[PDB]
DNA sequence: ATTTTGACGCT
């Protein structure tokens, strides 16, 4: 009863980009602006594989991963940008660019962690004291929550079905308690649609959130209705939204993990997990995941928004697959140059915006026929930011993976250089 | 022969 947490004490949002490398290549070619349009790795093999897809394509089936040319069957009419090429590889450059834009606005509002790419993470808590400060007992008008669905609502066309659920909630509101959980994640959406507004209009691009207590739920929130929309899963909405909701869509159990839940328990929604005891849960899954589980089914989590918005560790990668494994020394040495001086532009970069220098360089192979996505991942000093010394050092320290009696065997089929712990500079 | 990442847990 009155000693039992509810997990209602943040507010937290998640904000993640619409088909986030498509708006990116659409706002710098309007021609492929509301289009069914995807965003390709290569071209040679099968086209090139998809990584982005706008949302006219997914209505005709296209999917991250497809080749190319098998999305061109579904979907004819298909129009496709390429990822950058440098060096002989893919480059990510633009997209990391736009994304460094749109975390810059977010942080304008609160701390944020950037999660991905094209997501991050707000504790909204204290911007939402003081904006039900400046409120002073103030009724939220539904004018406020343009493009906010409330999940589970209504109850008892698609807009007028938002803005039916909606009222609902509004009029249930009690606006006078500064204390109330649900009034709390109100003005926590009032403030995202504020948020995605700005990155909107600042950058061009759309983009969806959650707003909850926590980071799954906001997580979960966010893609109930992607796209250019925001959801708030309140507390209450919990036991109803689980009752249904397959393991496998929670934040971390969508592997092996939610699948061994699953299979030992013999379950299948996450709402069902409230029926083992603490103790039965950590018996299967260990201490951490059994306790997680447990307060995660009741809606409850306590992973906190880390003040983060730099990623950790600056790579590069590639893969040489099926006969354009590297076989010889030359081309090991050559492409190994190649992923250095990517990093070492990135680097170079990296320091004089931000700060910090790398100081570990961690070297990760593969070697054909294993069956391990890495043969070897080792780690050296990273003590120069020169391209042609990591590369050596890399040589150096992958070497002795050569069985050859100038010859490379097994031939190597993925590359890996990796900075790692940062220091202030 | 989806690829190219990037965070975090285990031992
Ligand atoms: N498997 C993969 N390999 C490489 N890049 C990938 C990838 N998956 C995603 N990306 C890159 C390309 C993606 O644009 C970007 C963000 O990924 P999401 O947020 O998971 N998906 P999106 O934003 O496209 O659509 P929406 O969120 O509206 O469903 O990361
Ligand atoms: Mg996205
Ligand atoms: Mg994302």
């Amino acid at each position: 009863g009155p000693h039992m947490a509810t997990g209602q004490d943040r507010v937290v949002a998640l904000v993640d980009m619409d088909c986030f490398f498509v708006q990116v290549e659409q706002r710098q070619n309007p021609h492929l602006r509301n289009k069914p349009c995807a965003v390709v790795q290569y071209k040679s093999w099968k086209g090139g594989g998809i990584i982005a897809v706008s949302y006219e394509a997914r209505a005709f089936g296209v999917t991250r991963s497809m080749w190319a040319d098998d999305a061109k069957k579904l979907c004819p009419d298909l129009l496709l940008a390429q990822v950058r090429e440098s060096r002989g590889k893919a480059n990510l450059t633009k997209y990391r660019e736009a994304s460094v834009e749109v975390m810059e606005i977010m942080s304008r509002f609160a701390v944020i962690e950037r999660a991905s790419i094209d997501e991050a993470y707000v504790d909204l808590t204290s911007a939402v004291q003081e904006r039900l400060q400046k409120l002073q007992g103030q009724p939220i008008s539904a004018d406020l929550l343009p493009s906010t669905y409330i999940e589970g609502l209504p109850q008892g066309q698609k807009e007028g079905m938002r803005k039916q659920g909606l009222f609902q909630w509004l009029d249930s509101l009690q606006i006078d308690n500064l204390t109330s959980p649900d009034l709390q994640l109100t003005v926590g959406a009032v403030i995202v649609e504020e948020m995605r507004a700005a990155i909107e209009r600042e950058t061009g691009f759309q983009c969806s959130a959650g707003i909850s207590h926590n980071k799954v739920l906001a997580k979960l929130a966010c893609g109930l209705n992607k796209p250019n929309r925001q959801t708030l899963v309140s507390h209450g909405s919990v036991p109803q939204l689980f009752s249904q909701m397959p393991i496998r869509k929670i934040r971390s159990l969508g592997g092996k993990l939610g699948a061994s839940v699953i299979e030992i328990l013999g379950i299948e929604y996450m709402g069902e997990l409230t029926q083992f005891t603490e103790s039965q849960l950590q018996s299967h899954f260990g201490e951490k995941n059994g306790s997680w589980l447990y307060a995660m089914c009741r809606g409850i989590e306590h992973d906190p928004v880390k003040p983060r918005q730099l990623p950790k560790t600056i790579g590069c990668s590639k893969n040489f697959p099926g006969k354009t494994a590297l076989a010889t020394r030359e081309q090991v040495q050559w492409w190994l140059l190649q992923l250095a001086q990517e990093l070492e532009e990135r680097l170079t970069k990296d320091r004089n915006d931000n700060d910090r220098v790398a100081t570990q360089l961690v070297v990760s192979i593969r070697v054909q026929g294993d069956k391990r996505l890495s043969s070897l991942r080792r780690c050296c000093a990273l003590t120069r930011y020169d391209a042609h010394k990591m590369s050596h050092d890399a040589f150096t320290v992958i070497k002795n993976c050569n069985t050859s009696g100038t010859e490379w065997s097994p031939p190597l089929t993925m590359l890996f250089l990796c900075a790692t712990k940062f220091s202030a500079s």
